[PDB]
């Protein structure tokens, strides 16, 4: 039951999702959908049944700080995990995403132990 977890992952080049969708594979999980800019995800959260979300940061019509601040302030879905996980490197960059409410973050390039890593952490805190 835990691996039905439903995923979004989100971002605007299509060999990310491809590549975190795969890693979310092989820890399990398959309940996993996916959208190319904030726009697309927010509509597709607001459809339900979400659980968690890994989000690029870039991304045309809506980016992924703004998609996080509007979860953050939707009472439907305030709590769900985002994951930002972004080539935006700097540290003020990692601050805004944090204050804006980020449940982790990662930067591209990466690898596939750091972000599970990263996903882990968050688990961790899901009880799972
Ligand atoms: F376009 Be993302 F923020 F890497
Ligand atoms: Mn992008």
């Amino acid at each position: 039951a835990d691996k039905e977890l439903k995923f979004l992952v989100v971002d605007d080049f299509s060999t990310m999702r491809r590549i975190v969708r795969n890693l979310l594979k092989e820890l399990g999980f398959n309940n996993v959908e996916e959208a190319e800019d904030g726009v697309d995800a927010l509509n597709k959260l607001q459809a339900g049944g979400y659980g968690f979300v890994i989000s690029d940061w870039d991304m045309p019509n809506m980016d992924g700080l703004e998609l996080l601040k509007t979860i953050r302030a939707d009472g439907a879905m305030s709590a769900l995990p985002v994951l930002m996980v972004t080539a935006r490197a700097k540290k003020e960059n990692i601050i805004a995403a944090a204050q804006a409410g980020a449940s982790g973050y990662v930067v591209k390039p990466f690898t596939a132990a750091t972000l599970e890593e990263k996903l882990n952490k968050i688990f961790e805190k899901l009880g799972m």
